[PDB]
């Protein structure tokens, strides 16, 4: 075949060559020694990996049975809790403790702000994200619906001056709210100057300084006629660009060209749910972009340099010009044929990701082409998705420890971001944090994945509420508060990120600005945004809310109970009319079809996908998990029939075809000839039997089938 023999392993040649020729050089790791370590690590840790996956199945089987032997009625929580305890699903909560994680960057320990997640397979999205640390507020305001597109202020072919003036006014108000002048409003300023190391803002009738002079960070150009002024508020920078000879400056009272906000402080380069990677060739494409980012030489457009400034008193300094990068590895479930053993068995993908993304991350720890690209404190930041409970966290930590050895890195170099997106983690969260107390740099929550696990876990209990309803259910609201509480009680404030979920509605920025503020108000030091534009707008929220103070106020509170976490989202008696049932079916079938068609046919794992009401959504694979589990749950409990599912699929497919009006090939009307349509159908009809409702086993198979057909 086309493989390389290393002990028990048969490595795909494309991968072997990539690692030898591109990833190993410059790391001073012995190539033979590295490969020996890969073989050694796979052999030692594969059996525990498999053991953990079987224990998931065993717990799920026992809960399915607990439900099936019970008839209607209200749950009875005390017995249900007792049962979860007896089977080892719910573990005892350990004594209070403080995380000890060290060598972590300021961007993570102290700075509160937006966090971007982008597919690592998309070199252009990755580059834009890396460069999104500093973003234009005027661009973000002019370009989105934050400034309403009403009469006179619509966006046209060229610059609309009514719209631009509303932009200017919006930004002036933000300045007044965030960096108050001792007297007057930024709205009336005529100029900015720096005298005696103090910012002087010229007004028509007088001059004035900042109410808090400490918020003056510095400037560029002459003190007496600066090109920009730099401010700071809640640890985030704001840059006022001054240029009377610009498109916009020429219309402005102080000649202000733009307001730049430090925006995406950190970015997660994703190998998991936003990318479709089903073989060695796909994984190498991903590893190669991760390498270019870390070497600082990726070009699809290039990576930004650091930003130079003059301190208030006259000296010089610099600020980071790039988002600090995490990588999200895949989780414990999937195997990938990038490496097989002598029996032909595929190796666990999570284990490989640990080895390869960690090897590659070494490059971001040293000089590019050219200070070093990423972590100056010596850490590698790995986000680990889809873990179930503290034994699985303990395993990932042991995995990172073994990889560190192989790579000659000091212990605990590899830091972990624990996603709280499975129920067994949620109800054992303190213990999960404790398992990683020397490695953890964040925890976070979300809607899509965790809800999928909620539905699957209690699949046998009865019919669940609609998808849109899930978002406001008692279990999920308790889930969110419980996550923050656990983090703060573990000492995360000043040490680690407490994060919340993605805003998926890419074009509804006015709505985002209005409602996403709830997240920092709830004490989240960070939350997920779908674009650099959204990062800039979400940065506004961190100027309005003092997250550090919020966290200090939540200190010691217990605002959710285990009971609340365990409140299954069962629908009540006769909750829906026939038309509401059909709408929900249509909604879920369209979300599956819309996503699956681009995934299976084009290997795209994220994009702006129009929903059934043609609202653009940027969701990852988790949208599949929830929609398919909901449909499967409704089929399981007689809410809908299989002919109902079929009819909806048949209706939604031509609608999706139209929404994709390119290399797109229509699903209709010959459905059984479309691999992606058959994939959509399978996810639903096999939903109940997929381990924890995971969609990867089916998706990866179908995509590999499509690729094989495409090679004939
Ligand atoms: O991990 C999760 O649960 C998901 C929920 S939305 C998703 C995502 C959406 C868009 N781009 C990247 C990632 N992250
Ligand atoms: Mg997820």
């Amino acid at each position: 075949t086309d493989r390389v023999s290393v002990g028990n392993l048969r490595i795909a040649r494309v991968l072997y060559d990539f690692v030898n020729n591109e990833a190993l050089p410059g790391t001073d790791i012995d190539p033979d020694s590295f490969w020996a370590g890969v073989d050694k690590v796979v052999a030692d840790l594969t059996p525990q990996n498999q053991a953990l996956l079987n224990a998931r199945d065993e717990l799920q089987a026992q809960i399915d049975k607990w439900h099936r032997r019970r008839v209607i009625e209200p749950i009875d929580m005390d017995a249900y809790r007792q049962f979860l305890t007896e089977i080892g699903y719910l573990l005892p909560e350990p004594d209070d403790f403080t995380i000890t994680t060290s060598g972590v960057d300021a961007e993570i320990t102290t700075t509160a702000g937006p966090q971007l997640v982008v597919p690592v397979l998309n070199a252009r999205f990755a580059l834009n994200a890396a460069n999104a640390r500093w973003g234009s507020l005027y661009d973000a305001l002019y370009g989105t619906d934050v400034i309403p597109e009403t009469d006179g202020a619509e966006k046209g072919p060229t610059y609309n001056k009514v719209r631009g003036d509303k932009v200017i006014a919006y930004a002036r108000k933000f300045l007044d709210d965030s960096v108050p002048l001792s007297s007057g409003s930024f709205g009336d300023a005529t100029g900015f100057t720096v005298q005696d190391g103090q910012l002087v803002v010229a007004l028509p009738d007088k001059s004035t300084g900042l109410a808090n002079p400490g918020q003056f960070a510095g400037y560029t150009g002459a003190a007496e006629s600066p090109t920009s002024v730099l401010l700071i508020n809640h640890g985030l920078h704001i840059e006022i660009l001054i240029d009377p000879e610009s498109q916009v400056g020429t219309t402005d009272r102080a000649g202000v060209k733009d307001v730049i906000l430090e925006s995406a402080i950190t970015t997660i380069m994703d190998f998991e749910d936003s990318v479709a990677a089903v073989d060695a060739a796909d994984k190498v494409l991903g590893y190669r972009n991760w390498l270019g980012l870390n070497k600082g030489d990726l070009a699809a457009r290039v990576l930004n340099r650091d930003r130079n400034y003059t301190a208030p008193g006259g000296g010089q300094f610099t600020l980071p010009g790039r988002s600090l990068m995490f990588v999200r590895n895949v989780g414990h479930l999937m195997t990938n044929d990038a490496i097989v053993d002598t029996d032909g068995s595929e190796v666990f993908e999570g284990i490989m990701d640990a080895l390869f993304t960690g090897l590659i991350a070494i490059h971001g720890l040293k000089a590019s082409d050219g200070p070093l690209i990423n972590s100056r404190t010596g850490s590698i930041y790995i986000v680990k998705p889809k873990m179930h409970g503290p034994a699985e966290v303990a395993f990932t930590c042991e995995l990172f420890s073994r990889v560190e050895d192989v790579l000659g890195l000091p212990q605990n170099t590899m830091k972990i971001g624990i996603m709280d997106e499975e129920r067994r983690t949620t109800v054992n969260l303190k213990a999960c944090i404790k398992a990683a107390a020397d490695r953890v740099v964040f925890i976070n929550t979300g809607f899509l994945d965790r809800t999928g696990d909620e539905i699957h876990t209690s699949m046998e209990a009865g019919p669940m509420v609609r998808k849109g309803t899930m978002k406001s259910q008692p279990w999920i609201l308790a889930y969110e508060d419980h996550n923050v509480d656990a983090g703060l009680a573990a000492g995360f404030s000043g040490r680690a990120q407490v994060g919340k979920g993605m805003w998926t509605m890419t074009e509804l920025m006015a709505d985002m600005v209005e409602t996403k503020i709830a997240q920092p108000r709830a004490g989240a030091s960070t939350a997920w945004v779908p674009s650099p534009t959204a990062a800039t707008l979400h940065a506004l929220h961190y100027h309005q809310v003092d997250v550090a103070a919020v966290q200090q106020g939540l200190a010691g509170k217990r605002r959710a109970t285990i009971e609340q976490l365990l409140t299954i989202p069962l629908a009540k008696e006769l909750a829906w009319a026939p038309d509401e049932i059909r709408e929900e079916v249509d909604n879920n079938c369209q979300s599956i079809l819309g996503y699956v068609v681009r995934w299976v046919d084009q290997g795209v794992g994220a994009s702006k996908v129009p929903d059934i009401h043609d609202v653009a959504l940027m969701e990852d694979r988790a949208t599949l998990r929830i929609s398919s589990q909901l449909l499967a749950n409704w089929l399981r409990h007689g809410v809908i029939t299989s002919a109902d599912v079929r009819a909806s699929l048949e209706r939604m497919a031509p609608l999706v075809d139209r929404q994709n009006a390119v290399a797109y090939r229509p699903m209709a009307p010959n459905f059984d000839d479309s691999i992606a349509f058959l994939a959509a159908q399978e996810l639903i009809l096999s939903g109940a039997q997929q381990p924890n409702g995971y969609t990867e086993p089916i998706l990866h198979r179908r995509r590999r089938e499509f690729k094989a057909r495409a090679a004939e």
